């Protein structure tokens, strides 16, 4: 069968700062979280670093003419917050606003919608120096900054996103410590949650206070956790495992109230957290859209003697191909997901704001990419976002991650994602057939499946 999107479908692509501009020390721009983490030996595979990374800062006009050739109508990328207060807060780098406001223009005259990640994990390093997330008053100094981009992008810029991923800034970066600033501690883990959402909050109040005529919303981490069977006890064992990652930001912002089963979870564990009663009502200012980032599903057990009272259902897991990330690969996940967003809140419009796969590249004998298995991905979940949105859900955009291949995280360069292949000593880039696929995606507004 022919798939075909609505007519006004948004195509796009992602990407975030850190993980491809490189310039780390130029122009005026303060250490962030991630340079330090960077810097630290044992925090990275292989001991890479965002350094030089896909050299975006310099190479960004070759990279808009690559956006261009695939014909992507909506770029989504990130600004780095200390290009634009290199202390967090304090004098203002111009040349911060400068590159973005060039990047921005380029956007705009190569027909390509910019769509801006206020905060996608590079804090001030000068902040964490104060608390970092775990201060309130951070929240502030994040509200200031998005008031600076506001007041000079605001009204070019037609889609905003104020976070990204806070439920992976706040798990992998303040609990599991494997993300920057490298923290350990369970109570500094919910109390970053909080203060995330509340300035998720702040800055869209302050958006609307600001009449700027665009669009706002949160790209959040979400996957549908399975119950492991039919069994009630499974049921509520997944309920409660999406109650404590997605939903533990979904109710916040879409209801103005954690979930309950989570809230009696973290209670029995011995934290009872109290927040100002308003932080809710902020927290929930109403947006334009729901984000999401989706790559794979969970598949959850009962398990009442552990400490969760639920675990990965491991037998369910170990028989689904995976990713080079070692996911599993279960395109229905995401017809699940999208399905819940629209049944459980009230049909809200959706952006998905990254999907994607990472696979193992090479080079062949005729010197192109020919990522078979990254294509067949893409093409197996865009068939279940279709079937969602042909039940009535209210899905807008697409942004596949990467453009490039870049720095991911404490993988380092280990795991590619992009549909343009980057070699990172030359820095040459070279699309792949998954990036001339989506050329013919976009041109077909869909493919036969």
């Amino acid at each position: 069968a022919k798939i075909t999107f609505p007519k006004d479908f948004i195509w796009g692509s992602a990407t975030a700062a850190y993980q491809i501009e490189g310039a780390y020390n130029e122009d005026g721009k303060g250490e962030s979280i991630w340079d330090r983490f960077s810097h630290t030996p044992g925090n990275i595979a292989d001991g890479h670093t965002g350094d030089v990374a896909c050299d975006h800062y310099h190479r960004y006009e070759e990279d808009i003419k690559i956006m261009k050739e695939i014909g992507i109508k909506s770029y989504r990328f990130s600004i780095s917050w200390p290009r634009i207060f290199p202390e967090g807060t304090g004098k203002l780098n111009q040349k911060g606003l400068d590159f973005y406001k060039r990047l921005t223009n380029l956007l705009l005259e190569n027909g390509i919608m910019p769509a801006i990640t206020l905060y996608h994990w590079d804090l001030p390093q000068k902040l964490q120096d104060k608390g970092g997330w775990k201060n309130r008053d951070t929240t502030d100094y994040f509200t200031e900054y998005s008031e600076v981009i506001f007041k000079n992008l605001g009204d070019i810029v037609p889609i905003w996103f104020t976070h990204n991923e806070p439920g992976v800034v706040s798990l992998l970066g303040h609990f599991l410590g494997i993300h920057a600033p490298g923290i350990k501690d369970l109570r500094t883990s919910l109390e970053v949650s909080h203060n995330l959402l509340l300035s998720h909050g702040k800055a869209v109040k302050l958006f609307r206070e600001m009449n700027i005529d665009a669009q706002i919303g949160i790209a959040l981490n979400l996957s549908y956790h399975y119950p492991a069977s039919e069994k009630a006890e499974d049921i509520e064992a997944a309920e409660l495992s999406f109650s404590l990652a997605g939903r533990w930001y979904l109710d916040p912002v879409l209801k103005g109230r954690y979930p309950e089963n989570a809230l009696k979870l973290y209670k029995k564990k011995g934290i009872e957290l109290s927040f100002p009663e308003d932080d809710l009502k902020l927290i929930s200012q109403p947006i334009d859209f729901i984000a999401f980032n989706n790559y794979s599903s969970e598949f959850i057990k009962y398990d009442p003697s552990s400490e969760s009272g639920f675990s990965p259902a491991n037998s369910i897991l170990e028989k689904f191909e995976k990713t080079d990330m070692g996911w599993i690969i279960y395109p229905e996940g995401l017809y699940d997901l999208l399905m819940l967003l629209d049944r459980d809140y009230g049909k809200p419009n959706i952006v998905i704001s990254e999907n994607g796969a990472a696979f193992k590249d090479e080079i062949g004998s005729n010197g192109k990419i020919e990522d078979t298995k990254r294509i067949q991905y893409l093409k197996d979940y865009l068939t279940q976002a279709h079937r969602a949105i042909q039940d009535g859900v209210n899905l807008k955009a697409y942004y596949l991650w990467s453009l490039l291949d870049n720095f991911e995280w404490a993988y380092g360069y280990n795991k590619r994602f992009g549909i343009v292949h980057v070699n990172f000593d030359t820095l040459e880039r070279k699309i792949k057939d998954s990036g001339y696929w989506y050329k013919e995606v976009i041109k077909n507004n869909g493919f036969l499946e």
